[PDB]
DNA sequence: GCAGTTTTTTT
DNA sequence: GCAGTTTTTTT
């Protein structure tokens, strides 16, 4: 499956090199298809390969629209590589094949929206930090969640990235870089004396040694980098 | 191409036999896909085979919605027969392949909506007539135009079917049965003394010997069967 | 894994 | 042919 994921990243990056820019309107430049924003209710997107139409839901937030669009573009890239398609047919089936294809298109979509070049630029400017996470979401015009998964994958040291927001600050989303085994489950509570909540209240960014507030009550030592945004904090728990 | 058209009729009829009925909501019963009616602006329909979604425009008239739906269903039937698909790949290309596929799906769609059984039932009850045309559109829940093309194809004698409506009664749509070479171009004018206009004005159906009012001014003898509806007349010009 | 959205894990 | 929608043909 990782082979397929690699090949999907290849196609998507080749696609995104050919694009003039990553603005929402330049993304469809390398595809013989038309794009229509309209109200789609619950559905976020659709790609009709036979009539060459991409439909994106106009009622959802821009960052979602952008990820759905790159998802749908990756659907096209996949239908165009009969080799990758052939391998998947010889390796999966039925419902399993469906999930594999959907995951690959999510992979390809992040590969279009967030080039390794941008992630490494921020990594060198800001380190594997809450600040880098915040900057990635803004500079790539993606949601904090998509940026977190992308930033974490490219982080070569032990770090547990998280997105927190009142819901009562709680972990809304989180991922660890390749080596990490620990998991900060969504809804894990943020103590009010913890720098992440201090960041949100003070509205200032905080770098300092603190702890991961796992639900088990284990306070695992970590160095926290928290960047406060509007009712949300993007944080990096660096582990030793 | 006719081979492909035949094979498309095979799949569609096999599909429609399995259906409980031809009501708009039973048509999607034999397909692992979901159907969503929503406002689609200019577009009439879309089929996403990867997410298994059929989208039909809610703003267009029911008869159109019904034809678009059977069109989209025929798209699915085609993606499922790799043999028919293979032949088309070995026979057409690029834009030509696109039109071929679209025509076949229109073929399959009429085959779903209008079974030979229904057409022959009306042919035996009403003859190759304007009345048969009218009854076909109502009993199949299709537009007069789609019924005309279907009825004409199954008419074994020389007849030029037409749909006329004020636009000034003019030929809005027309087709001739297999043998006919003449063409009653859309916009051909209906003289006000001609029984078709008499039918519309009297609101009574007329069977009588008359003539085809070709634009060339040639009044070719024909036996007319005209059934008056709401601001429209479905007529059969039987030729010798 | 896969999430794509505001020694510290835990079917 | 392909339209799928209210001797009489005519790039
Ligand atoms: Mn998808
Ligand atoms: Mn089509």
């Amino acid at each position: 499956l990782a082979p397929a994921k690699a090949r999907m990243r290849e196609l998507a990056t080749a696609y995104a090199r050919r694009l003039p820019g990553l603005d929402t309107h330049s993304l469809m430049s390398g595809l013989d298809a038309t794009l229509t924003f309209m109200p789609m209710g619950d559905r976020d997107g659709a790609y009709d390969p036979e009539h060459r139409v991409v439909l994106i839901n106009s009622r959802v937030r821009p960052e979602r629209q952008r990820f759905t669009l790159a998802h749908e573009i990756s659907h096209a890239l996949l239908l165009g590589d009969d080799d990758l398609l052939s391998d998947l047919h010889d390796a999966y089936e039925g419902e399993r094949l469906e999930q594999v294809i959907e995951t690959l298109c999510n992979v390809g979509a992040a590969a279009i929206l967030m080039p390794e070049t941008l992630i490494d630029e921020l990594l060198a400017r800001f380190g594997p930090s809450g600040r880098a996470l915040a900057e990635l979401a803004r500079r790539a015009d993606v949601s904090a969640s998509s940026a977190l998964y992308a930033l974490a994958e490219r982080t070569s040291v032990p770090v547990l990235y998280a997105v927190c927001a009142v819901s009562a600050l709680t972990v809304r989303a989180s991922a660890g870089s390749p080596g990490v085994k620990y998991s900060l489950r969504p809804g894990t509570l943020i103590p009010d004396d913890h720098p992440v909540a201090v960041a949100l209240e003070t509205r200032l960014p905080i770098t300092q040694e603190s702890y991961v507030p796992f639900r088990s009550g284990r306070r695992m030592p970590a160095y926290v980098d928290a960047f406060p945004e509007r009712q949300r904090v993007l944080v990096s728990f660096a582990l030793l």
